[PDB]
């Protein structure tokens, strides 16, 4: 959707995601403690900084511009894994 997006960020997300589907999907489940399907956005950017790279305030901005993100600012997960799979 941005102009700014960077295509090589969202296809070593995708790499990644389908590389580690196991171990993401599980450390998803884990910060879902209360398993709503979502998790927070800084949780997310953790999981960015060891599955792609340590993005920077604005990479991580505009990636979550891209992002499934509920009314209360959660990630939506499972749309995340099956559009990343």
């Amino acid at each position: 959707h941005m102009a700014t997006a960077d295509r090589d960020i969202l296809a070593r997300l995708h790499k990644a995601v389908t590389s580690h589907y196991h171990a993401i999907t599980q450390e998803f489940e884990n910060f879902d403690t209360m398993k709503t399907n979502t998790i927070s956005r800084e949780e997310f950017r953790a999981i960015c900084n060891r599955r792609v790279q340590i993005l920077t305030d604005e990479q991580f901005d505009r990636l979550w511009n891209e992002m499934p993100v509920n009314a209360k600012g959660r990630l939506k997960y499972p749309d995340f894994l099956s559009r990343f799979s």
